[PDB]
């Protein structure tokens, strides 16, 4: 999985190092990926480049996860739940200020180490 | 829906605040979302980070919309047409210079307010 | 096809102009798109905004290609392999340091030059 995190620069920049650890722990625990396979991109946004509802706070976080298609509905829902729980518990950011979107990609639409994703023999199960 | 907008910094930055207002009106009117649900991210690009063909002017605008799966084809085409119309009318940007891409995501692949999107009310 | 490229700023900025030429050539040759249709966006990242595994280098390069659905599996796989080969050959970036992801979008989900993409008469064949 690839993660892309968007947030207000003044709020995201102080926490992004620990947020990276937290999010990676969630994908290890729920998706059973190798602890080594952390691919994260952070986009701290200027105030004028980020609009969110006036009843949310500036802690508002958008998390996009690009991942191999094929996981069960239950595993995916468990992932969303685990990220909500761990970010809230670690930073006190309310679940109302967190949004998560899973982008599923067929294995054959993904290139890794020079070959299409469906020709990889992975060390874990995509179910 | 979540919107991501891309354009040359010196063209997008003077207009992005008004453009946010226009795009939110369009999503409200066509998709019938509640008027508080504005989620927009803007990406003003340096000229060295943005390549587009010579038949597009420096007004070229890319508008990505990430939304729940489930709208009809007619609703979605009306959204594109409404965005094309309203952005052209408000800013004088030719429709030739506007690109819109809809990323539909199954409801169960979204986490909102702590729960999966297929379980919201 | 729309291309988005992500890499560390000090590594991506010296190569992005030639890389753009390399990527466009690959899409022309494999997808047979009209050679004027280059749409590329570059995202040079700060060191603190870019996490990748310890068995990758800071040449690590992410390539996202958003394209009309409808190409064959073999054509898409040929696109992946061609980009890997030509990027490796031109810049000496090992193919483990390159990752490619195709985002396929139905034609009616795209607005181009004022109309939905399923109503466009194209100058090439999508498939």
């Amino acid at each position: 999985p690839q993660i892309k995190v968007y947030g207000l620069a003044e709020k995201l920049n102080p926490i992004k190092a620990e947020l990276s650890n937290i999010l990676h722990t969630s994908l290890i625990e729920v998706l059973q990926i190798s602890p080594e396979k952390r691919f994260h991109r952070f986009f701290p946004l200027d105030k004028l480049d980020f609009y969110y509802p006036s009843d949310r706070t500036d802690n508002y976080l958008i998390i996009e996860i690009i991942m191999f298609e094929g996981r069960s509905v239950e595993t995916k829902k468990q992932l969303l739940r685990d990220i909500f729980k761990k970010v809230d518990e670690k930073f006190g950011i309310s679940v109302y200020d967190i949004e998560i979107t899973l982008f599923e990609i067929p294995k054959q639409n993904w290139g890794i180490r020079g070959i299409p994703g469906d020709e990889l023999n992975l060390s874990y199960k995509v179910e």
